[PDB]
């Protein structure tokens, strides 16, 4: 089978705002995770065709990845910081769901999640 279309990253019908928290999510959180040595499996939608994973999109029905999150942030797609944090959580939980405890890919996600949570603990109060 084909891959699904990627998640939406722009919708001109959606209102936009910039907030200090969304700025921090792009400029600090996403920038820090992106450069991590384990970030590469998470930087774009899973290409189940190229990776030969016929069951991936049978199991993962709410796909998410950092490439999508980056594009959402750069497009001002998100209104609330919590939408973006939810997308990161979806990405990490999808990894845990598809794979098994102690798999290398799971240890990679665990390391990125720990860093994510450290950076979110420093999320500035909304202004
Ligand atoms: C976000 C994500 C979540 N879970 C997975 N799990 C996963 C994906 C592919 C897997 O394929 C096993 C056999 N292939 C591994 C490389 C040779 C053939 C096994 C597990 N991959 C993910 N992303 C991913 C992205 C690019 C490449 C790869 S990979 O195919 O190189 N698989 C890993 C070695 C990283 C597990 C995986």
């Amino acid at each position: 089978s084909m891959n699904p279309p990627p998640p939406e990253t722009s919708n001109p019908n959606k209102p936009k705002r910039q907030t200090n928290q969304l700025q921090y999510l792009l400029r600090v959180v996403l920038k820090t995770l992106w450069k991590h040595q384990f970030a590469w499996p998470f930087q774009q939608p899973v290409d189940a065709v190229k990776l030969n994973l016929p069951d991936y999109y049978k199991i993962i029905k709410t796909p998410m990845d950092m490439g999508t999150i980056k594009k959402r942030l750069e497009n001002n797609y998100y209104w609330n910081a919590q939408e973006c944090i939810q997308d990161f959580n979806t990405m990490f939980t999808n990894c845990y769901i598809y794979n098994k405890p102690g798999d290398d890919i799971v240890l990679m996600a665990e390391a990125l999640e720990k860093l994510f949570l450290q950076k979110i603990n420093e999320l500035p109060t909304e202004e």
